[PDB]
This record gives C-alpha cells, sequence and structure tokens, in this order.
C-alpha cells in the first residue's frame, strides 16, 4: 500500500499487529482524543519512539508536541469533528528527536471513530 493512496485507509482496516509493521511509512491510529491506538515500526525508526511503549499515551500532549498546533492538532480535531479528516501537509517534528522534516496524511478510519496519522521522511 504507498503513502497517500485514495483508499489507504481500506487496505490497514484490514491489517493486525504485524502487517502494519511492514508498511513503508510510518501509521499511526489514534482515536477522537488524540490517544495512541496503534504505533508502527517504520513510525519508531523516523522518531526514536519505542512503538510498544507509546500506546495509551496522547500524542498532542505526551509524545509529540510540536504538532499541538492550528497546523496540525487543529486540523486533527476538525476532521473527527467533520467526518471527513482527509488532508496532507508537511511538518517539521523535533521533539527529542533530530529536526526531521516529513510528510503527514492524516485519514478518517472505516470504523468512523478511530483515525489514521501517517508519515513519510521528506
Ligand atoms: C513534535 O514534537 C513531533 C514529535 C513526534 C511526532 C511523531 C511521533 O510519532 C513522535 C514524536
Amino acid at each position: 500500500v504507498a503513502f497517500g493512496s485514495e483508499d489507504i485507509e481500506n487496505t490497514l482496516a484490514k491489517m493486525d499487529d504485524g502487517q502494519l509493521d511492514g508498511l513503508a511509512f510510518g501509521a499511526i491510529q489514534l482515536d477522537g482524543d488524540g490517544n495512541i491506538l496503534q504505533y508502527n515500526a517504520a513510525q519508531g525508526d523516523i522518531t526514536g519512539r519505542d512503538p510498544k511503549q507509546v500506546i495509551g499515551k496522547n500524542f498532542f500532549k505526551d509524545v509529540a508536541p510540536c504538532t499541538d498546533s492550528p497546523e496540525f492538532y487543529g486540523k486533527f480535531k476538525e476532521g473527527v469533528a467533520s467526518g471527513n479528516l482527509n488532508t496532507m501537509f508537511e511538518y517539521t517534528f523535533d521533539y527529542q528527536m533530530t529536526p526531521t522534516k516529513v510528510k503527514v496524511h492524516m485519514k478518517k478510519a472505516l470504523s468512523g471513530d478511530s483515525y489514521w496519522v501517517f508519515v513519510k521522511r521528506v
């Protein structure tokens, strides 16, 4: 499955604990509040987080405070409220990591109650 595919969430809805680690891009699944439900191996390779340790933490408050901004978290919240989260943008991640330019794709999951954040280096 390629980053930014039109129906990426269809493919990832099918994936368990293992298949998500084989993606070529970082993949985080969040609930509506930003709590981390899933976090794959490719994302940990970019950020220096242990995927097994971040589960349950809040992405915007605790893990990724540089994303607590209108440009990221504001766009996330707008999408969980509208029910149609689907946006791609560039961003820099720099909290307890080497400042790293990325491309982000946020997309509602098929559950309707969980939201994907996809990341790749640029
Ligand atoms: C800014 O503080 C970004 C930090 C960050 C982004 C994504 C992650 O999975 C971990 C940390």
